[PDB]
């Protein structure tokens, strides 16, 4: 069911990620990790402290789809085993998954972001924020992740 992801959900900040290859996301989705510009570093660290979840959307350019979602865990930290993207770079982020289903974009084009002057959430560049009711309904609408137990995730928040 999807009542433990709408609690997860529940009050979040949401923030698009738009990643030029696949090995960085399916890296991510591995490791556990992300890692952006400054710019987008301090975004998100910010809204890390804001709020209770901070949720990234990730999409492959070109791909024509969403490759899944994660909640940030941590904020960025600089020193650690260096993650070898195929890009500067901030710190490292500790995410979890919630969701590494993929989501076409013909799915999503009811959904428009506010933040991004009312576009196809689908449309932004890498750090955009999404308003909250679009991000929410954007995330229902990926299949849901069954391999993901979100109790564990719940017990972070």
């Amino acid at each position: 069911g999807t009542s433990k992801l709408k609690y997860v959900l529940q009050d979040a900040r949401f923030f698009l990620i738009k990643s030029n290859n696949h090995e960085n996301v399916s890296l991510a989705k591995a490791k556990g990790v992300w890692s952006t510009l400054p710019v987008n570093e301090k975004k998100l660290n910010l809204a890390f402290r804001s709020a209770r979840s901070v949720i990234l959307i990730f999409s492959v350019r070109e791909s024509g789809k969403f490759q899944g979602f994660a909640r940030l865990s941590s904020e960025s930290h600089h020193g650690g085993s260096p993650i070898h993207w195929v890009l500067m770079l901030g710190g490292v982020f500790k995410i979890d998954w919630i969701c590494r289903r993929e989501l076409p974009f013909t799915k999503s084009a009811h959904l428009t972001n506010p933040w991004n002057e009312h576009k196809p959430v689908k449309i932004g560049r890498d750090g955009q924020e999404i308003e909250l009711e679009c991000g929410t309904q954007l995330c229902l609408l990926f299949p849901p992740d069954e391999s993901i137990d979100l109790y564990q995730v719940i017990h972070k928040m």
